[PDB]
C-alpha cells in the first residue's frame, strides 16, 4: 500500500538526451532515429524573443551553425527544418537508444512525466498534469527548454509535451513534439496571461478512491448526489463539470472499492463545502487533482 | 522557477534491476559487478515469515535455488551469502551496465529515491524521505521488495535502501546495501509498530526558503526567533529540534534569500501557531518536509 506522485522510470528517455547549441545560447534536444527536436527558440537572440520573425531569423542559420552533442560526442547535422514551434535537425547518426516511440497530442487533465534537463543531462524527474488552461506548473531554470514530458506503456514511450518557455506568472508552456504550443501561447517574450486554472474534477475523484484503497477512509459520508447538482457545486469551486465519460473512466476504481462514482462525488462535495478541519489524505491538506485514473489503476496495480 | 518534488533520473539503478525467485517467492534484486543483492525473505514462504530461523533456512538453498533473471536471459549462481538481512548472490557475469557506486547508510531526515519495481521490471520513481522513526512512507505492492533507494552525486549512484516490507500501519521499513535495517524493525511478519513520526525540521525550512525563492512570500513576518525559543514551539508540535549544525547547513540558503536562519523559523513558529488559514505555500496546504537544504539548492541551481 501507500500513494505517490510517482514518475515513469526515465532511462529510455535519458538515452535521448542531447545538448543543441546555436550562437550564444545552448537548450535541450531530443535524439529519436536521426533526428534531432528542439525548441526553435535556439536561433533567438535574448533582444530577438522580444518579438521574433523566425523564419527570417531561420535564413540567416546554416547546418553548421547547430551544435549537437550526445553526451561528449558532436553529432554531425546534415538538415534543418522548422516544425511550427520546433526545429528538427536531421544528424548523419540514428541514435543508437532510441526506444519505440510515438508523438501524442494529450489533453487537458492528463498526467505525464518530466526530465528536466540542462546542457542535455538529465538533472530529476517528476509527475505533471497538463492543467486545463494548458499550462504545466514544472520545475524549470534558465536552459531546461528542451525538456520534454512522456507517459510509457510497457516499452513504447509516448512524447507529450516539449518545455518551451515560462509565463511572467511563473507557470510552464510548452508544445507537443510536431511544435504545436498546448493552449494559446506563442514562443515570444510577451503579455501571455493565463486563463482560470480549475480543478481537474476526474483526478480528484480517482485520488479519492486511491485514498479509500489505501485505508483513508474518514471522509466517506452518507451521501450521494447527481451530476448535475454535484456540477452546481463544481461550478462555485472552480472545478472542471464532470461528465458521463468521466464516471465510465472511473467505473473500474468504483468496483473496485464498491462506492458509487455519485456516492464519492457527494463526498468530494462536502469536502468542498466543509474543507479538510485540519485533517489529511494520503498525506495532502488539499485534494490531488494530478493523479489520472489511468494512473491510480496503474499505482495500485503495479505496472511494470 | 517552480519547485517540484523531483527524484533523480533512474535509468542508472534500471539497469542493475534484475528478478530473483526463490521456490514460489519472486522479488527484486539488484545487480552490481558480479553480485546480486536481494531481502533474504526471499527463502521465506509466507507461513516461514511468521518467526523464520533464515539461517536454518538457508542450509536447504542451494545456487540452483536461487533463480536470477536480468531481462529475458538467465544469470548463473556460483554463490550465495547472507550478510545481515541481505543475500548476496554471485553471478558469473558482471553487470554491463554497472553505474559507478557506492553503499550508503542515511541518516534520518535524508531523501533518496526509490525505484518501484516488480518482477525486476521498473515500475515507478518518487522521492521520499527516512522518516525520524526509521520508516518510509512508499508506494509498494506485492513483489515490490528488493526495490532500491539512492541517490546520485554527477555519475556516482550512492545507494542507500533497499526494500524489505510494510508494517500493520502501512508504512515502509528496509535495509540499507549492508542488510543493516533503518530502525528497530525486523524482517518477520510480527507487532512491530512505528516510534512517533517528527517533522523533520531542518527540511521544512529549507522548503520555506525554496518558497521565498520561486516567489511564495506570504508567510514572512515581521519576527525572529531564539533556537532555545523556537526549539520550545517545535517539541509541543512533534517536530525535531533545530541544531546550531541545521543552522549551519541552510547557510547557503539564509545567504541567497537575505533571510537570517532565526527569522525564517519565527516564520515557521507562527505557521506552526496559526496555520495556513486556507493558504497554500508551493502548492501545498502543509508544511511540506521532505526536501533537504541540498535538495533545495540542487533543485534551485539545476545540478546534473
Ligand atoms: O523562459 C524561458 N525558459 C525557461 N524555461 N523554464 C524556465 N525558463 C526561464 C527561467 C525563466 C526562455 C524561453 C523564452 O524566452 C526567454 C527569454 C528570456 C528568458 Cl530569461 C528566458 C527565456
Ligand atoms: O510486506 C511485504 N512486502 C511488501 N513490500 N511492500 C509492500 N509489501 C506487501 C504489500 C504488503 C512482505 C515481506 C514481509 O513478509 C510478508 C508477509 C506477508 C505479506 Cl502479504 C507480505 C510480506
Amino acid at each position: 500500500s501507500g500513494f505517490r506522485k510517482m514518475a515513469f522510470p526515465s532511462g529510455k528517455v535519458e538515452g535521448c538526451m542531447v545538448q543543441v547549441t546555436c550562437g550564444t545560447t545552448t537548450l535541450n534536444g531530443l535524439w529519436l532515429d536521426d533526428v534531432v527536436y528542439c525548441p526553435r527558440h535556439v536561433i533567438c537572440t535574448s533582444e530577438d524573443m522580444l518579438n521574433p520573425n523566425y523564419e527570417d531569423l531561420l535564413i540567416r542559420k546554416s547546418n553548421h551553425n547547430f551544435l549537437v552533442q550526445a553526451g561528449n560526442v558532436q553529432l554531425r547535422v546534415i538538415g534543418h527544418s522548422m516544425q511550427n514551434c520546433v526545429l528538427k535537425l536531421k544528424v548523419d547518426t540514428a541514435n543508437p537508444k532510441t526506444p519505440k516511440y510515438k508523438f501524442v497530442r494529450i489533453q487537458p487533465g492528463q498526467t505525464f512525466s518530466v526530465l528536466a534537463c540542462y546542457n542535455g543531462s538529465p538533472s530529476g524527474v517528476y509527475q505533471c498534469a497538463m492543467r486545463p488552461n494548458f499550462t504545466i506548473k514544472g520545475s524549470f531554470l534558465n536552459g531546461s527548454c528542451g525538456s520534454v514530458g512522456f507517459n510509457i506503456d510497457y516499452d513504447c514511450v509516448s512524447f507529450c509535451y516539449m518545455h518551451h518557455m515560462e509565463l511572467p506568472t511563473g507557470v510552464h508552456a510548452g508544445t507537443d513534439l510536431e511544435g504545436n504550443f498546448y493552449g494559446p501561447f506563442v514562443d515570444r517574450q510577451t503579455a501571455q496571461a493565463a486563463g482560470t486554472d480549475t480543478t481537474i474534477t476526474v483526478n480528484v475523484l480517482a485520488w479519492l478512491y486511491a485514498a479509500v484503497i489505501n485505508g483513508d477512509r474518514w471522509f466517506l459520508n452518507r451521501f450521494t448526489t447527481t451530476l448535475n447538482d454535484f456540477n452546481l457545486v463544481a461550478m462555485k469551486y472552480n472545478y472542471e463539470p464532470l461528465t458521463q465519460d468521466h464516471v465510465d473512466i472511473l467505473g473500474p476504481l468504483s468496483a473496485q472499492t464498491g462506492i458509487a462514482v455519485l456516492d464519492m462525488c457527494a463526498s468530494l462535495k462536502e469536502l468542498l463545502q466543509n474543507g479538510m478541519n485540519g485533517r489529511t489524505i494520503l498525506g495532502s491538506a488539499l485534494l490531488e487533482d494530478e493523479f489520472t485514473p489511468f494512473d491510480v489503476v496503474r499505482q495500485c496495480s503495479g505496472v511494470t
